[PDB]
């Protein structure tokens, strides 16, 4: 196994356990684009736990319908299943996540 790890962090929160999700894999931090059609709390529970911030309490989407937003895209269900990130250079929908603590 042992493949490199997509890292995640939350920026701009009113605390360190909430904020807009960014990812890096080898590096350059950028907003995570999420292109799921049903909303699932599965990724955000992983992100919150990885921040050591406990469970996810809520999440919301940002930048819906902005053809100019850009960030980095993971084509698998869980970030911990990605070992590689692609640029998405238009229509990046991002996610603001609020963790437990």
């Amino acid at each position: 196994a042992f493949q490199p790890k997509v890292q995640s962090r939350l920026v701009g929160g009113s605390s360190i356990c909430e904020g807009t999700v960014e990812v890096r894999q080898g590096a350059q931090w950028a907003a995570l684009c999420d292109s799921s059609s049903a909303r699932s709390s599965l990724r955000w529970e992983e992100v919150c736990r990885e921040q050591q911030c406990g469970s996810v309490n809520s999440y919301r989407v940002l930048d819906a319908g902005d053809p100019t937003s850009r960030g980095l895209f993971c084509p698998h269900q869980k970030l911990s299943q990605c070992h590689e990130l692609w640029e998405r250079n238009s229509y990046c929908k991002k996610v603001f996540v609020t963790c437990q603590d």
